[PDB]
């Protein structure tokens, strides 16, 4: 059934992820000496290509691929188009490896054909809390606290094939590549999210979406109008109405993040994502990369009132082709990215990411059920929505565990 995911060290069956009870490796003990220096072989017509993606013509080159290319709905309405200031903040963080950003071009003219990348994350991935307490029912708890150490890893992005090249074995090869090079600097797992269902997830959460401007949403079909609302004179007066958000913050003290915010950030932050099983590890240098606001990229406010900073919340752009609508062209979609709340509960600081994102013209607030994020489901009016998000690992055995022990944003 799978001829290239059987071939992977990651668990091939939900059956033998029943059986996994403490975090490790799957494949043999290698070393990068072990490590094929040559790439991985590839056909005569094709080549290998490492994008700079901090050299703009190179961006836009793998912008104009994904843009035409990337992951769309089955009925081709929308397709996503990360924008190039998007893409070199996601692709380039601190330390990031440019080797593990790896492209097919064919060698004649050079047509972008292929994409896939990887970068740097700490993450903690050590055996979770509730198989812990099994491991110490058992007489267990040394083996299970082995992997406790966060670990440098890989996490894979922007997998992307050109439509005219489909079905023909290509992903397959570029994943090889890909864990090649990332084999080649001594590190050995990595963390991926997708929308489909492969060997095997290790948590699977819905996606939730909370209408900013449904007259919109409604007409690019991105959104229905529920059958109740057929009730009333003007079904769309009335959606319209029971979507509408304040024009300005509630909180007191609320205002963009600056440099100087670094340091309480990361302290509020890391403090937080502690409590979840399978999270990031950020230093000063990564929380300023991430989380201090890009224009058109990501968007961070913290709430500071005398001179402490108690809260903060990001959001991030990712926009949508809207494919042969005549009014709209594009779908501006906000997603959640990383929060903390120490003053106030969390509903009333996501309340403010909505205003904020409304204020600037974004049409709908996207996010996966991980982190705290179903304690403002309701409140805040998101509904969830036909899409999951399942994350997995690449050579790493772990225990199921649900979405809300994860506290990896992926992008
Ligand atoms: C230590 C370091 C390790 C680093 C590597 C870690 C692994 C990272 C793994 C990648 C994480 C990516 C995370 C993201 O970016 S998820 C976003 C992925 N991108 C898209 O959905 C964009 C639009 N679609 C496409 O571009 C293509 O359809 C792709 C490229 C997705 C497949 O191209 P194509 O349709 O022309 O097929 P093929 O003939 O070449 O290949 C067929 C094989 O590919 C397996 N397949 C299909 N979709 C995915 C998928 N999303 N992840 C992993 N595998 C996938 C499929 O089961 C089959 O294998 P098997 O079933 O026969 O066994
Ligand atoms: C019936 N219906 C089905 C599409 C529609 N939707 C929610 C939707 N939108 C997708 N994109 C690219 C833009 C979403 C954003 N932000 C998508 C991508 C991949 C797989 C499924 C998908 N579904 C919702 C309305
Ligand atoms: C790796 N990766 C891929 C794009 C993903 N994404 C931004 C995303 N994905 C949706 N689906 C259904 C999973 C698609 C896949 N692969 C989605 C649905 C509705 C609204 C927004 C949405 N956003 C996020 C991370
Ligand atoms: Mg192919």
């Amino acid at each position: 059934a799978h001829a290239f995911w059987s071939t992977q060290p990651v668990p091939q069956t939900e059956d033998e992820t029943e059986k996994i009870v403490f975090a490790g490796p799957m494949d043999e003990p290698k070393t990068v000496a072990d490590i094929p220096e040559e790439p991985y072989p590839i056909a005569s017509t094709f080549e290998w290509w490492t994008p700079n993606m901090e050299a703009a013509d190179d961006i836009h080159a793998i912008y104009e691929l994904l843009r035409d290319n990337y992951v769309e709905d089955d009925d081709s309405m929308f397709r996503f188009n990360y924008s190039e200031e998007f893409l070199q903040w996601a692709l380039c963080p601190p330390n990031y490896i440019p080797d593990w950003h790896v492209a097919v071009r064919r060698k004649a003219d050079k047509k972008l054909l292929a994409f896939i990348a990887g970068v740097p994350v700490t993450l903690r991935m050590g055996t979770p809390k509730y198989m812990k307490v099994k491991a110490q029912e058992k007489g267990e708890g040394e083996e299970a606290a082995k992997y406790d150490e966060p670990r440098h890893i890989c996490e894979i992005n922007f997998l992307c094939v050109h439509k005219q090249l489909r079905e023909k074995r290509l992903a397959p090869i570029l994943i090889k590549e890909a864990t090649r090079r990332v084999n080649r600097t001594n590190v050995w797992q990595a963390v991926y999210t997708a929308g489909v269902l492969l060997p095997t997830p290790y948590a699977s959460g819905q996606y939730f979406h909370r209408s900013l401007n449904p007259e919109k949403l409604v007409e690019i079909r991105f959104s229905g109008i529920p059958a109740q609302y057929q009730k009333f004179q003007n079904p769309m007066a009335m959606l319209k109405r029971n979507y509408q958000l304040p024009s300005a913050p509630k909180n007191s003290g609320l205002r963009e993040m600056k440099p100087s915010d670094v340091p309480q950030v990361r302290r509020i932050l890391m403090n937080y994502l502690d409590s979840f099983d399978v999270g990031p590890v950020f230093s000063d240098a990564e929380i300023s990369h991430y989380l201090l606001p890009r224009d058109g990229v990501v968007f961070t406010y913290v709430v500071e009132n005398d001179k402490k900073v108690t809260d903060f919340f990001s959001f991030y752009r990712i926009p949508s082709t809207v494919i042969g609508n005549s009014n709209y062209n594009l779908l501006n979609a906000a997603y959640v990215h990383y929060y903390a709340a120490t003053s106030i509960p969390l509903h009333q600081l996501i309340l403010d990411l909505l205003i904020v994102a409304h204020s600037r013209g974004f049409d709908v607030c996207n996010m996966v059920e991980i982190l705290d994020n179903r304690s403002f489901v309701e409140q805040l009016k998101f509904g969830a929505g036909d899409g999951h998000l399942r994350y997995y690992f690449y050579n790493w055995a772990y225990p199921k565990i649900k979405p809300s022990q994860v506290a990896l944003v992926m992008l």
